[PDB]
């Protein structure tokens, strides 16, 4: 049901990642070990992690302009509310389509877009140089997103609870991000982002020979993305230590528990939750910041006409002013709206497909992560027992259930359920607010 069932996903995300280390195992894991201090960066043959410096890099640009977090977010749009996401440019079919998070789109990772793949190979130290580059990006993106959501919030010193555990969550976003874009499972497509892919293709190609000195990867030029385990391999080999990189800059917040867990101690498991589903839970938390910001200019432009002796005449500038904040709030819950239902509506076709999809039969699939969803939702049906069509017994079958067990949406106000039925009053995407729908009338 939409509207107690418990929350599975992070004990799925477990499972997936204990499987990923034994196959690991089985294979070069322990060839795959890096040190960002056993490599070699701009040819020079010359402590604490949190000490990496810009020189610590193989970015192919001279001063000041070879930095991780070199020109992005030139509008400062990454971390403001109401900034609408934006579709890919995928210009090839466009029948597919996911919404780019602003902070994914404005993600720190312009040295690995511009690296020199001769300085990072021609040593023979490329399972090393990778991950020194790889932690510089992981240390400023996360550096760049605490300071740009207290920025774009105007946040002061004294920051609230909630504020804090949106904040470690979007670093964990990023870490996530940043494990699918080594892997080759992002879905961001761009031209900044096929010149990233094309210098990871050369590298691990290199890397393939580098640890080849019997072959654990024979063919894995052949799958897609090329060297699928091998990039898999070495994420699971060094995904902790990008994990500490990112630390650094996490304990200089106060909080220490709920979301902000893992900023002292551990490793999150963010990164084997499907991309899709993760954009998704931070798509509902964007719309309910949004939404609670229009509600309140709703609140106060309407206040005078809320009560039967109020002072609002139905052609005065305190009815006027009202008239115009409803008009403004329902078009931009409209427009949200429609990203919604597309959004749900792909959630459902894969979950139906997953279920169906026997050990020899398959759709066919076409998307970059139809795999990945399909493995997913087959595990997450098989633990919930919802595996027949005509199974409503589990909130997991659709994505408004979903965000009720594994998102965040408690800065929704008033209009807090992401489905209609089970028409409602405090429908998230309701165009006449229950509350306000006499204020609007005057």
């Amino acid at each position: 049901p939409c509207v107690i069932y418990p929350a599975i996903a992070n004990q799925m995300a477990h499972q997936m990642h204990e499987d990923a280390q034994t196959e690991a195992s089985k294979r070069g894991l322990a060839k795959l070990r890096a040190d960002a201090k056993q490599g070699i960066y701009k040819k020079n043959r010359k402590s604490n992690i949190c000490n990496i410096t810009l020189q610590h890099s193989n970015d192919s640009r001279n001063g000041n302009n070879g930095g991780a977090c070199t020109g992005k977010d030139g509008n400062n749009e990454r971390f403001k509310i109401g900034t609408e996401w934006k579709i890919g440019e995928k210009v090839e079919t466009t029948d597919t389509d996911a919404y780019i998070p602003p902070r994914r789109q404005h993600m720190c990772t312009s040295n690995l877009e511009n690296l020199n793949v001769s300085w990072v190979t021609e040593d023979g130290k490329a399972i090393h140089s990778l991950l020194g580059d790889v932690q510089l990006a992981a240390k400023m993106d996360a550096d760049e997103i605490i300071k740009r959501y207290k920025k774009h919030n105007t946040l002061t010193d004294p920051i609230q609870q909630k504020d804090q555990e949106s904040i470690c969550r979007a670093v964990r976003y990023s870490f996530a991000d940043l494990g699918d874009i080594i892997r080759g499972r992002d879905l961001w497509e761009h031209g900044d982002q096929t010149k990233l892919q094309g210098h990871l293709q050369i590298i691990f190609g290199k890397i393939k020979e580098e640890i080849k000195k019997n072959d654990k990867y024979k063919g894995d030029e052949k799958n897609n993305p090329p060297y699928k385990q091998l990039r898999e391999d070495w994420w699971e080999a060094n995904r902790h230590q990008v994990w500490r990189a990112m630390q650094c800059e996490l304990k200089n917040l106060k909080k220490s528990n709920g979301d902000c867990h893992y900023n002292s101690r551990g490793t999150p498991l963010d990164d084997y939750i499907p991309q899709r589903l993760r954009w998704m839970v931070e798509w509902a938390e964007w719309f309910c910041k949004m939404q609670s910001q229009e509600y309140d200019k709703l609140m106060k432009q309407c206040s005078q006409c809320m009560s039967k002796g109020g002072d609002c005449r139905k052609g005065d500038v305190n009815c006027t002013s009202c008239e115009q904040a409803c008009e403004e709030y329902k078009k931009k819950i409209k427009k949200w709206e429609k990203q919604w239902n597309k959004i749900k509506d792909k959630y459902e076709e894969l979950y139906l497909q997953a279920k169906i999809a026997f050990a020899g039969t398959s759709f066919g699939g076409g998307d970059r992560d139809y795999q990945q969803m399909v493995h997913f939702f087959k595990e997450l049906q098989k633990v919930t027992g919802d595996t027949t069509l005509g199974d409503t017994t589990s909130p997991y079958s659709t994505a408004a259930g979903y965000i009720h067990q594994e998102g965040h949406v408690d800065e929704c106000t008033e209009q807090t359920q992401f489905c209609k039925n089970r028409e409602d009053d405090n429908y998230t995407f309701k165009d006449p607010p229950p509350k306000y729908a006499n204020a609007c009338k005057c």
